[PDB]
């Protein structure tokens, strides 16, 4: 039932094949036989595909593949056998695939990679994925013998029972390593074998409650690891302190991420010499999202965090119930340039403490995108302490109507007031602004003169009339999609003399011929500026299609 195209891209995906389709050719460059029922693959099912570059056999129900089944596929660069029923992996399968770049074997019920090295002859491999949720249980020294460089290696071993020493050490260059571990029993050991190879390490679903640090036998303590990421992990204050002791080896680590993690406040370490601040070495960026902190008893030290974040330049802590960032804590974040506190519980009174006198000196960008702020004037007043602030985002906050006069930090040139519920716009908004976003609100008109405005986002409001062009002399980008606009005054866009991009879609354009003449001609003379397609209200055809006598 195949359906191929001019360039050899054939599609047999999700048919109902019970065996590879008969009579394939050497013209096919890609064959997608996913979601089928190919239970067995024999000696002569892919013989005639000498030019095949892509073979996708994901989620079929393959449980048997003859040893020389891929023998004549020397031009194969992408092989995906994921989510099948392969209980065993044969080394003869990969013998004739020296040109293979991507190999996905994950999702198969095998217990190990076998007794024979499967990839020694895959000189050009770049991406390898192996493992599964409950069967894969052993990793051996012969498993990756031969591989020297890999862009991406993913190992799913949530049921791991044993890891041999140095199994990972033979590989010298791994740009991205993703390990799915359920327990930490072998983590320490695995670290010993990846510290001189892994650039980006990613741990998934790991319970690190009982993780303990212990000296490692590095060769020169020069780890090329730049990004460390924990996702869906469980930690304790005790095991957390053990984890940061590992930083002493990754002298170059610049980004640490914690996604959907849990921090059980139990244990509560006390040993002094077993704290090791080390100023988190060279951590430049810290990102925390959806951190769940069960039973946050009373007051913790917090001082065992000041000296730790002294050199961090970017911090993000979103959707983690943050309601207060103590002043003395902010005063120690001397290098913080970017702070993102989106989706938390901040309110004026506590922001006032978080943004005290010497708080976040040198902070350039602040994001308070979805908290419990109620007053624009009060917020602006509180942020006057941040002398270096140039970008402020306070979108998705329910504000009371803004006054006519406000005080904002001196260098503020970016202000995001999106999804803020405002119905009017007033001079509280400073003339210094370059970028302003008041999209997704309840505006009926815009009359603010912003001489330096370069970008206006006013999409998703109720403007019936377009803003006067003289209001933005050097405007580069204007977004005014989804806005009840029916027409524009003749010649208005030629007056936006520096305009580069404009969004006009989703507006009930009155395509009556006399009236729509200007708008139509301008769009035909400026298609490179329009993003999306302004359509006629009623019919639905593109406004640029109209041609009036
Ligand atoms: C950078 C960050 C640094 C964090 C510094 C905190 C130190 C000590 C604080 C102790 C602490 O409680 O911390 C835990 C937070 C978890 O918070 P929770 O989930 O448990 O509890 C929600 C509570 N919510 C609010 O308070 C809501 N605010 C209004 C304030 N209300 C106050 C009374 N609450 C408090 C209480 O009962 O205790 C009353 C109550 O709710 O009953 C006063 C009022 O409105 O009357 C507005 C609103 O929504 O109406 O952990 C982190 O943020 C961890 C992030 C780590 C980042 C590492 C980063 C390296
Ligand atoms: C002003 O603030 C706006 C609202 O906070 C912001 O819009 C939001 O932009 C983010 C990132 O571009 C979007 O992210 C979400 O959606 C993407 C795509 O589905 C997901 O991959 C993300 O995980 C996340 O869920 C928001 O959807 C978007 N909200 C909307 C629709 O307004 C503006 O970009 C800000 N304006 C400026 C000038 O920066
Ligand atoms: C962040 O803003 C502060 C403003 O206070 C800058 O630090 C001040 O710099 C002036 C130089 O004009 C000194 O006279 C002050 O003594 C400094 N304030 C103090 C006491 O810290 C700071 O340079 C800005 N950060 C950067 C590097 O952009
Ligand atoms: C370890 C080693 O000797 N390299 C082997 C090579 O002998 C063999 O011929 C090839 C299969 O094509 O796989 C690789
Ligand atoms: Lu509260």
């Amino acid at each position: 039932s195949l359906s191929c195209d001019a360039s050899g891209v054939c599609d047999g995906r999700s048919r109902s094949f019970t065996s590879i389709p008969s009579g394939l050719t050497a013209a096919m460059k890609s064959l997608d036989l996913s979601f089928n029922k190919i239970t067995y693959i024999g000696h002569g099912d892919l013989r005639a595909c000498a030019n095949l570059q892509v073979l996708i056999l994901k989620s079929s129900r393959i449980n048997t593949i003859e040893g020389d089944a891929f023998y004549s596929l020397g031009s194969l660069e992408h092989l995906d056998l994921s989510d099948n029923h392969l209980s065993s992996l044969s080394s003869s399968w990969f013998g004739p695939l020296s040109s293979l770049k991507y190999l996905n074997l994950m999702g198969n019920p095998y217990q190990t990679l076998g007794v024979t090295s499967l990839f020694p002859n895959l000189t050009n491999l770049q991406t390898l994925r192996i493992g599964n949720v409950e069967t894969f249980s052993e990793i051996r020294r012969i498993d990756f013998a031969g591989l020297t460089s890999l862009n991406e290696l993913e190992i799913k071993a949530l049921s791991l029972r044993n890891y041999q020493s140095q199994s990972l050490k033979s590989i010298r260059d791994i740009h991205h390593l993703t390990l799915h571990l359920s327990e930490s029993a072998f983590l320490l050991e695995i670290f010993a074998d990846i510290l001189s190879s892994v650039r980006y390490l990613e741990l998934r679903d790991t319970n690190l409650a009982r993780f303990q640090f212990s000296p490692l036998p590095v060769d020169e303590v020069s780890s090329p690891m730049k990004k460390l990421a924990f996702r869906g992990s469980v930690l304790t204050d005790e095991s957390f302190n053990e984890l940061l002791k590992l930083l002493r080896y990754i002298l170059e680590l610049s980004e640490v991420e914690f996604d959907d993690c849990t921090l059980n406040g139990l244990g509560d370490f006390n040993p002094s010499e077993s704290d090791v601040v080390s100023e988190l070495g060279k951590v430049e960026t810290v990102t925390i999202r959806r951190l769940h902190i069960p039973q946050f008893y009373l007051f913790y030290d917090l001082s065992t965090v000041y000296s730790l974040l002294e050199k961090v330049k970017r911090i993000t802590v979103e959707n983690s119930k943050v309601f207060l960032v103590p002043c003395s804590f902010s005063q120690h974040l001397k290098s913080l340039e970017f702070l993102d506190l989106s989706e938390n519980l901040m309110v004026e009174e506590y922001l006032k403490n978080s943004a005290c006198k010497g708080a976040w000196p040198s902070l350039q960008t602040l994001v308070l995108s979805q908290n419990h702020l109620r007053s624009m004037q009060k917020t602006g007043e509180i942020l006057l302490t941040l002398k270096n602030l140039t970008s402020l985002d306070i979108s998705r906050n329910t504000f009371h109507p803004m006054p006519d006069s406000c005080q904002w930090p001196e260098k503020m040139r970016f202000l995001n007031l999106s999804s803020t519920g405002i119905r009017v716009v007033k001079t509280c908004i400073p003339q210094t602004l370059e970028v302003l976003d008041v999209s997704n609100n309840n505006l009926d008109s815009f009359s603010l003169f912003l001489p330096r405005l370069q970008e206006l986002y006013i999409s998703r409001n109720k403007l019936k009339t377009l803003p006067d062009a003289s209001l933005f002399p050097v405007l580069l980008v204007m977004k005014i999609a989804s806005n009840q606009l029916k027409s524009v005054p003749d010649g208005i866009f030629d007056r936006l003399t520096s305009l580069q991009k404009i969004w006009l879609h989703t507006n009930p354009w009155d395509c009556s011929c006399p009236r729509i003449d200007y708008l139509s001609r301008w769009l035909n003379k400026n298609s490179q500026k329009e993003q999306g397609s302004a359509k006629c209200s009623g019919s639905g055809k593109p406004v640029r299609s109209i041609i009036c006598p």
